[PDB]
């Protein structure tokens, strides 16, 4: 049952779509694609259609393209971005050129909450809603990595989705020093930024750069100890750190004056430097902070997760298939 599909120019760009999806309100655009709000006819559900700007221009687009559906179609968490549908007007492989992915449109970001300072409950559900997505994507054995509240979709009845203000204010310090080895605690790292900036209504560290950055980083958490500098592997790093003007770790009780003891803690435990004593996305859902909201039942842990395409390097037209393929096999969500 193959559907039939309607033209329409919005803002310079030609959208094909299935005549179930209709009304579509453009809403934003970047160099990734744009993307329409629509009425979804089948589930009468309020939806986002994202027609992919230039999929399979390069081998770094084809392959940027496929991994975004293959992301995409694996998420399956109340807390994540999901898929709802995503098709192409091609009917065969050669005429394959285009790429849309539906998925629940969102009431806005959190942006458009912080721009104002919650309430320490909101910061609890909100944070808690975060790493309960974070848990289920680490199981995945998948990293975030670009975590800010520009990326986090939050509604009118504060449940927050993690979707696909600077980036560097939420990078974890190893991303900034360049280190190839970090864990997934890189987003616990973001968390603990986007966390404190919810509670002081303000960006933790607002770094003009990536040397900035590190000061501000530093500034609060203090120079590394001898039991981090005795695990850096290299030697500019390592001297970069010592070069440093000695900073003494400061007593978050002492900065986020006013906040919830509960959630100076856990800042305390996210926002550490040595990323191997940071704290987890499952450690951090069972903290007291949450006991209004932790259920061990009802954090389901994800899917396994085949990466193995990462490491291959292969042709447009083989990614262009690959991704082809991952078009034709998406099986809908059960619905509503
Ligand atoms: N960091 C972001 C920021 C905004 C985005 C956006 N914006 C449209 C409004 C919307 C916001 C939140 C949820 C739905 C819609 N749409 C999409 C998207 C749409 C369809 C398929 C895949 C991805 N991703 C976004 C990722
Ligand atoms: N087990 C670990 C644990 C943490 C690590 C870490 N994190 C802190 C980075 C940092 C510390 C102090 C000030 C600014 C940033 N960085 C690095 C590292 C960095 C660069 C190149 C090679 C390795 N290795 C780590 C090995």
């Amino acid at each position: 049952e193959r559907p039939t599909f309607y033209r329409q120019e919005l803002n310079k760009t030609i959208w094909e779509v299935p005549e179930r999806y209709q009304n579509l309100s453009p809403v934003g655009s970047g160099a990734y694609g744009s993307v329409c709000a629509a009425f979804d006819t089948k589930t009468g559900l309020r939806v986002a259609v994202k027609k992919l700007s230039r999929p399979f221009q390069s081998i770094i687009h084809a392959k940027r393209t496929y991994r975004e559906l293959r992301l995409l179609k694996h998420m399956k968490h109340e807390n994540v971005i999901g898929l709802l549908d995503v098709f192409t007007p091609a009917r065969s492989l050669e005429e394959f050129n285009d790429v849309y992915l539906v998925t629940h449109l969102m009431g806005a970001d959190l942006n458009n909450i912080v721009k104002q300072k919650l309430t320490d409950d909101h910061v609890q559900f909100l944070i808690y809603q975060i790493l309960r997505g974070l848990k289920y994507i680490h199981s995945a054995d998948i990293i975030h990595r670009d975590l800010k509240p520009s990326n986090l979709a939050v509604n009118e009845d504060c449940e927050l989705k993690i979707l696909d203000v600077a980036t560097r204010w939420y990078r974890a310090p190893e991303i900034m020093l360049n280190w190839m080895h970090y864990n997934q605690t890189v987003d616990i790292w973001s968390v603990g930024c986007i966390m404190a900036e919810l509670l002081t209504g303000r960006t933790l560290f607002p770094g003009t750069d990536h040397i900035d950055q590190l000061k501000l980083i530093l500034r609060l958490v203090g120079t590394p100890g001898a039991e981090l500098l005795k695990k850096i592997s290299s030697e500019s790093a390592r001297n970069y750190i010592q070069s440093l003007t000695q900073m003494p770790k400061m007593n978050f009780a002492n900065v986020f004056i006013g906040a919830n003891p509960l959630a100076v803690d856990l800042l305390e435990k996210m926002l550490v430097l040595d990323s191997d004593k940071r704290i987890t996305a499952a450690q951090a859902l069972a903290h007291a902070y949450f006991a209004q909201y932790h259920d061990p039942d009802d954090e389901p842990v994800a899917d396994p997760y085949d990466q193995s395409f990462e490491s291959r390097d292969l042709l447009i037209d083989e990614w262009k298939s690959l991704t082809y393929d991952e078009v034709i096999s998406f099986v809908p969500p059960p619905l509503d």
